[PDB]
């Protein structure tokens, strides 16, 4: 958090000691669109959200920290 930044961008790294676009909730914002279909992959209907019980637990199928090309 504000280590050696000042140039312009100050979100290149989320407060999670890592890239912002490399986080979940970060990608949950809907910054992806490989297939511009409002989605990419999934197989788990909406429900018990991320502790938000908002009703939407989109299964991160074919889209993880490795399952993004393999299986
Ligand atoms: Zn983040």
């Amino acid at each position: 958090g504000s280590t050696a930044m000042a140039t312009t961008m100050e979100q290149e790294i989320c407060a999670h000691s890592m890239t912002f676009e490399e986080c979940p909730k970060c990608s949950a914002l809907q910054y992806r669109n490989g297939f511009y279909l409002l989605k990419y992959d999934e197989e788990w209907y909406p429900e018990e959200l991320l502790t938000d019980g908002e009703d939407d637990v989109f299964d991160p199928d074919l889209d993880m920290e490795v399952v993004f090309e393999t299986q």
